[PDB]
């Protein structure tokens, strides 16, 4: 509800690319995460099935191959890339209150520099942690107390792959848009 | 019942070692197999336990590690080493019936030569098939359809080892007794 009012405040005090394309893509990712993707991961552990009679083997194998869920990583990423925009708004509101270019410049050019770092950091984590963007149907697990190697089966691997590729692609576009914003301000000096 | 009458007929028409020690040890092995050992192997497959949820993995793993049961091998061995003695008895009875040294010599020296071969053959089979005379608590099985390698547990491994060593030792003694019988007839020529 009030989030729409928040967007209008953040909509102002930005450049053409920043006003429209960055904000639309940011809302785009939130909608995908909230209304569509969150129920795909609902039964991630409930429907995780292992071919064994060993008690506790299911708990350790799921924890080994999914140290942190994909949706939790995306939730953290959205929070981190949204804070520098929120910090600017409070700084401007604080600045206006005390009133009744250089300071504005350095705050703005720093905020879009942190967003690029955060986007690239989480994008790198997704790759190393899950060795690619495709989820497998079968995982082989040999952690204690599983005897030898145990076959375990993931829930909805194909649908999770579709949303993973979707979220990564949009994040890559947001990186390019922020990079161009730097170039526009770089040549203007 | 009538088996006791059979022994008395086989008791006669033999040499000192053959009359007593071979026949006593032969009865010795039958008693061990019948009254003691046969109920040790009763639950060999019923109590065979594998740590898996794969249907049919228990059937193939038991069949892989126990191609033929120990008690069935001993039953076959006793039958084979007993036939040459039975063949002599019918030959003598046939010979006596037609009546109303060389022939007796060659039949007798051949019969104790077949017993040595049969005893050594089955003794060799026990070794190669079961790689020693000690039964293990744990067997690792990777035959289809078992996924990867599956742990399976044998029933009464220690008691089966005790009877295995017992039967092998008595068979080894019977080999030596038959060998000496050859030496006694060899020097006499």
């Amino acid at each position: 509800g009030t989030l729409q009012t928040i967007l209008g405040g953040v909509n102002k005090h930005s450049t053409s690319i920043g006003k429209i394309w960055l904000t639309v893509l940011f809302i785009f990712r939130i909608m995908i995460l909230v209304v569509a993707a969150k129920e795909v991961w609902g039964d991630e552990q409930a429907d995780f099935v292992c071919n064994t009679l060993q008690p506790g083997c299911k708990n350790v194998c799921y924890d080994h191959y999914f140290p942190i869920s994909h949706i939790r990583l995306w939730a953290l990423q959205l929070i981190f890339v949204s804070t520098p925009a929120l910090l600017v708004a409070m700084h401007v509101a604080y600045r206006r209150h005390e009133k009744k270019e250089g300071s504005l410049w350095w705050t703005y050019t720093s905020s879009i520099f942190f967003r690029v770092i955060f986007e690239a950091a989480f994008m790198y984590v997704f790759y190393v942690m899950y060795d690619g963007f495709s989820m497998q149907r079968l995982v082989k697990c040999n952690a204690w107390p599983c005897p030898n190697t145990v076959d375990c089966f993931v829930s909805r691997p194909t649908e999770k792959t579709v949303f993973t590729v979707f979220m990564i692609a949009v994040s890559g576009i947001c990186i390019l848009l922020n990079v161009t914003e730097l170039c526009y301000l770089l040549i203007r000096y």
